[PDB]
């Protein structure tokens, strides 16, 4: 009459918080368990299907991940064995990916940010948190996401051809679609690529193939005043090394890694869990975290360009993991090996800053900063 | 009855500072009005100031302070003979200098992916700066090497090596001697085409001390013969005309800014203002952090100990040395561009300026050692 609950040995703060809900058995990512079990939680590594589940009293499976493809949500929902993913949880990773991309080449090449004008396609999880912190600090965005246009949700939704003629940014942030009237299989070919703005930056930091790499390649080895930072790859794990070459910052997929989102994966189904079996439950995450490094700084006045870039930098600076990825990218493993090894990233919001300026702190908050104003 | 002091009226916090000390009126440096050196007691000069018997033979003046820490300008000598009281301001920038190296370092370390630890630096020249540098590499245990034959043969007490033999064993290379260009000591082009050719496969050569110390031109040809060798370049033959195809081959290239944070320009007027405080009875000690605004970045807490991708993120929070090498890329072949970048510099600390709180006491001792204002709070 309680519920067994098998989760997977390495998923952070499993034990930890399902333990709330039920006995935990840890299992690594074995069938004794299984047919005497209630609820499976899962990372990527487990294909989670007919085959594995028909027949075991198992009766619901959460998934720590934003991802779904090694889940059959369908067969599950088909069965009345509930389900949940992790959506969203490495989304603010990304946008702090991005914001450290575009703060970094903000110096590098005297230009302000904030007179920049930014197409983000694809409004989702990810798209929608960039235009939330775009927007605060004033900065123009374009949003273009036909799906979400066709269904009805509000918003100034433009089409792609729209954000090409307008944007100098340009940020991806869509699924991958091989057909249909969304594709986005090589959504940015070499027309799109060429139409783009002098000087104009572009960012690919949601799945490979949505960029042309070949024809990114033949328009940077043209000339095109054109920056670009790549965090996905056509062919990954074995990237096109001489587009590396030509792009101002190249990592290897590593966008959406961060602690607090290794722990929103586990966070986010122990809360669909805990709601599935009539006990909703929240759970500070901050409750969960060790200290950061770097927990608390003060600020002397206003917020400008060079302060807010020391600032996230001081918490990620993309140029960490671009570097490591130069150094070994053409040899078989290595790309893999730096994903394994991935080193530990913080937030934004596990710094908590203090600022004599009032305005300072009401933006910092705005962009995800523990922030607050001292008087 | 109270002290005339005259004072270059370009030299920061001169008027605040002496104005403490007696009547202070402020003068032009380049020329100094005779009626006015006449009725002085003392002369606060710039680099602009020649000081020698033509200036201050029959005038009343009995101390002249130089804040600056070079003296070329002025004849000590003289200044002995006719019983001049004197000071410079030696090493007033020699921090400024210091911290732009280890942010160079700590960028090429990430960057490379080495750790310091396993690097072996040579300083040529250590006086001011080079033993500054020296206390610094030797307080997070990196081993260095010392070349200064004027030291060696004044019989100073040290490890002081041949330059030859840091050409052997040092990987990283860095050049604090001020040029000479002749005598026993020689430092025009001190490290030339032979020597550059010597140093070891991924050597880190850096100049931060003065242009000609290094054969751009012979340096130039090692690049681009292909030597594995990596460039840090604050100081170049010809300035502001410096070597544009030698810029974009080095790793990092700045426009001679390597001294410039506020603290090495205030301190110029500090020491100077110490130096003559004792020279008239009333020694007073004065603190940088009363006269500079306060930095943008005052405290910090710190949770554990450091390690390099730690004081990294701490020495660039400070100053990232990147932010003076993007700007003269965009404009180094534009001829007056280079002058422009220095005298609209903007403002730069130095790691004192960052109050630093550790729940480690090692780490506290550590970032304190190195200039960090770092305290333990258990
Ligand atoms: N780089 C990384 O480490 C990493 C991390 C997180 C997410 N991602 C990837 O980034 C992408 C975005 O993630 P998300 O969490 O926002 O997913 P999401 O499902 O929340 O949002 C995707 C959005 O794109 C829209 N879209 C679909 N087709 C489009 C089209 N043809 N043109 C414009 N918009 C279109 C959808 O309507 C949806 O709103 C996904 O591909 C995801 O897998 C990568
Ligand atoms: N780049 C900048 O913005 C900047 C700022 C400050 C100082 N500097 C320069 O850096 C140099 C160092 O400044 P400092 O304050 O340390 O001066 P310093 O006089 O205290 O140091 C010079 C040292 O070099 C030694 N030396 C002389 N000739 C040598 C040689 N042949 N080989 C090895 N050592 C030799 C001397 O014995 C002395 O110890 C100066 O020349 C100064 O002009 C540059």
């Amino acid at each position: 009459n309680a519920m067994k609950i098998l989760v997977d040995e390495n998923m952070p703060y499993a034990r930890e918080l399902f333990s709330r809900l039920g006995e935990v058995k840890a299992v690594p990512g074995p069938v004794e368990e299984l047919n005497h079990a209630d609820a499976l939680m899962v990372r990527s590594v487990t294909k989670v299907n007919e085959s594995l589940l028909s027949g075991t009293p198992i009766n619901f499976v959460g998934t720590a991940t934003a991802g779904t493809d090694h889940v059959d949500e369908a067969w599950l929902k088909q069965a009345g064995i509930g389900f949940s993913a992790a959506p969203g949880c490495n989304a603010i990773a990304v946008v702090e990916y991005v914001f450290s991309a575009l703060l970094m080449l903000a110096e590098r090449d005297g230009f302000s940010l904030r007179d920049r004008t930014i197409g983000i396609v694809g409004v989702g999880n990810v798209g929608s948190r960039l235009q939330t912190r775009l927007e605060a600090l004033g900065i123009r965005t374009l949003l273009c996401d036909p799906p979400r246009a066709a269904r009805g949700d509000e918003g100034d939704f433009r089409t792609l051809d729209e954000l090409v003629q307008e944007a100098d940014v340009l940020t991806f942030h869509t699924p991958l679609y091989k057909d249909g009237p969304y594709k986005t299989l090589h959504l940015a070919d070499e027309t799109l690529i060429r139409r783009l703005k002098p000087g104009a930056i572009l960012i690919n930091a949601c799945r490979g193939p949505v960029v042309d790499n070949a024809a990114l390649l033949a328009r940077l080895n043209a000339g095109q005043p054109l920056s670009v930072v790549l965090d996905v790859w056509e062919g990954e794990p074995d990237l096109n090394v001489a587009l590396l070459e030509a792009v101002d910052i190249g990592t290897s997929h590593i966008a959406g890694y961060t602690l607090e989102g290794k722990a929103r994966g586990t966070t986010q189904v122990f809360e669909a869990y805990s709601a599935f079996i009539g006990r909703e439950q929240r759970v500070a995450l901050e409750t969960l975290l060790p200290a950061p490094e770097f927990g608390r700084i003060t600020l002397h006045g206003p917020l400008d360009q060079p302060t807010l870039k020391r600032l996230a930098h001081l918490v990620y600076d993309v140029r960490r993991d671009d570097a490591p990825l130069r150094k070994v990218a053409g040899i078989p493993g290595e790309f893999d090996k730096l994903r394994k090894n991935y080193l530990e990233r913080r937030e934004w919001s596990s710094l908590y800053v203090m600022c004599d300026d009032e305005t300072a702190a009401a933006l910092l908050c705005k962009l995800g900063f523990n922030a607050v104003h001292h008087p």
